[PDB]
């Protein structure tokens, strides 16, 4: 895979829920990074290329997007009610799941 291009869509897309004025605007970039983190989780990152599939690490590095996926999708919940500014804030919090789980391994 190549985890820098859905690394960019889920940042552009952060921006994007940021500086919405509704909650359709909201909703369509949750839905570009759930695809993105999907594509990612398949990924293997550079510092566990030698480690095996199955290892602790790409166990905690897909784990991390499972996370990630539960958390955009409690974000689009609240899109989806017209909760606009409650989904822009969960979207917030995306980044320190981010930092804490993948970011070590890249």
């Amino acid at each position: 895979a190549d985890l820098e291009d859905n690394w960019e869509t889920l940042n552009d897309n952060l921006k994007v829920i940021e500086k919405a004025d509704n909650a359709a605007q909201v909703k369509d970039a949750l839905t570009k990074m759930r695809a993105a983190a999907l594509d990612a989780q398949k990924a293997t990152p550079p510092k566990l290329e030698d480690k095996s599939p199955d290892s602790p690490e790409m166990k905690d590095f897909r784990h991390g997007f499972d996370i990630l996926v539960g958390q955009i999708d409690d974000a689009l919940k609240l899109a989806n009610e017209g909760k606009v500014k409650e989904a822009q804030a969960a979207a917030e919090q995306l980044k320190t799941t981010r930092n804490a789980y993948i970011q070590k391994y890249l």
